């Protein structure tokens, strides 16, 4: 028992960090098999940023201006190219370890572990997750563009974010691996504002299935409600709607709980109403958005 | 900017667990050059456990006894030994994959990465904390035993905590890789309640460094106090006494902030007198206590 939010074990994402210099910038890439990707904007100087024309910046830039280097040994570049918000550097060896992986983009919702990187180097892992305005909340500081978010299915490594941006407001935005940034947000240092961060429904009630699990249980109360009436709860506290998809999803937790998805949405509809009282869940004093349904069976059941 | 409780890249970790099997019993174990750590409750029926003498148990076990198995391949084990609460499997070959490391015994109030394994399989990372009783608040399953906790300096692994123990509250038990237990559990299925869990003091003014530093000021008042003032405060909220030692490691923090570590302990004591009216710091509605003033300053400088 014990319920922690974990990252994935980062070590198949680690074998691929390298730095990629160009100028005087300097930020990290993903090397998998002979590609070295990581964003655009490794081409910009910081005065650049305010209004750049990519392609236009490009044209100045030649293969042997990216300096591509993993750990200690410095890899030849034999093409460079574009796509959307990243640069794809092919080089001339395959990186040997190079795991079983896909690139994917997530719904807004899902969680996945970030391995922050400075001049390719791993500083840490922590659990991350894509808020439904399409920022995350991450620790990032200068030079840690490039550093990536993922899930692993037993082997494979899913990419799903690199890092591009701090807004104004301390938050995070970047791309998929294939450059689209999630939201809309640009890579150029101009005011961009994030919308309402509002709360993901369905991983909150799969926390409180977590914590019920873990023994945590004077939440659940004597009540029941309906999709509708949670949803005008869920509404005056900015909770993103809970659809029959979502009760769907809670269905493993419900089922091995015994607790109702609809009488879990009545336990939440009474702390969104009346608080916690000074109590705690599952060590948090809040009430905890950044664990899918998926990530809490996981945990649960010991997943390798 | 931004923070986030963080973990070690656990990559160097990864490469070190094995899977140790002795009868019916499996658990993790810890490969480093030709000798693989693992608890010494491997040996155990869940029936021994109730009163096992280790010694006595041992006896009726051979090297061919102990199964180790590194991914798929099979480890040849020349000799076991029984060190405190921990054996000493040694094997015919040296790890490939051991990295520079050290067996450190930690302090309580110190925090770590622990890369929970299953059957030999890494499942997640996630950052813990040695809780002033000697216990930690983790997330573990059966089969995690073996599991290690540990810091990384740049490139040497100090490996401080091995799983070996959840006492009947959910909260958990282990030793350093010495063997020796953390505080006063024993490896035996009997009823061992843990001390008064109090609050890591110098983690939580650390914290509240952290939170000044990415824009979260809110709690910052108009007051000062003294160490003897503040510890009446923290000795009426279970929080460990802070000292002259505790004021000395935060200095880094109060230099380059500006607020002087007795203005911090007067913000942390409204805090504790006054709650925090509804809102939150650094995203958590409750008074973090396991980022110690390293962890802080490595997380906002960026070290790799
Ligand atoms: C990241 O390492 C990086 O390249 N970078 C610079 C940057 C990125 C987006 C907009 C502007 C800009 O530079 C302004 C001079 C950056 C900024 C912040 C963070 Br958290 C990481 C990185
Ligand atoms: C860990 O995998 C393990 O071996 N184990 C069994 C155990 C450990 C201590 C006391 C008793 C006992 O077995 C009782 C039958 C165990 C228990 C709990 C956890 Br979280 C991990 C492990």
């Amino acid at each position: 028992s014990g319920f922690r939010k974990m990252a994935f074990p980062s070590g198949k994402v680690e074998g691929c960090m390298v730095q990629v210099t160009c100028g005087t910038t300097t930020l990290n890439g993903l090397w998998l098999d002979d590609v070295v990707y990581c964003p655009r904007h490794v081409i910009c100087t910081s005065e650049d940023m305010l209004n750049p024309n990519y392609e236009d910046l490009l044209i100045r830039k030649s293969n042997h201006n990216f300096l591509v280097q993993a750990g200690n040994v410095q890899l030849r570049v034999i093409g460079h190219s574009m796509q959307n918000c990243v640069l794809k550097l092919k080089v001339d060896t395959a990186n040997p370890k190079t795991p079983k992986y896909k690139f994917v983009r997530i719904q807004p919702g899902q969680t996945f572990s970030v391995l922050a990187c400075y001049n390719g180097s791993p500083s840490g892992v922590y659990q991350c997750a894509m808020r439904p305005n399409f920022t995350i909340k991450g620790s990032f500081l200068n030079g840690s563009c490039g550093s990536v978010g993922f899930n692993i299915d037993y082997d494979c490594v899913s990419f799903c974010y690199m890092h591009h941006m701090e807004l104004p407001t301390g938050v995070h935005a970047g791309t998929d691996l294939e450059g689209n940034f999630y939201g809309p947000f640009v890579d150029r240092q101009t005011a961009q504002a994030a919308g309402t961060d509002t709360t993901i429904t369905v991983n909150v009630l799969a926390w409180l299935y977590a914590a019920v699990i873990n023994g945590d249980r004077w939440f659940l109360n004597r009540f029941t409600t309906t999709l509708n009436d949670f949803n005008l709860v869920a509404m005056k506290y900015n909770y993103e709607p809970l659809t029959q998809d979502h009760v769907d999803i809670l269905g493993p937790l419900s089922a091995q709980t015994g607790i109702a998805v609809l009488d879990m949405c009545a336990s939440l509809k009474e702390l969104l109403q009346n608080g916690m009282n000074g109590r705690t869940i599952l060590g948090s004093a809040l009430l905890e958005d950044e664990f899918t349904p998926f990530d809490v069976v996981r945990q649960c059941s010991g997943v390798t």
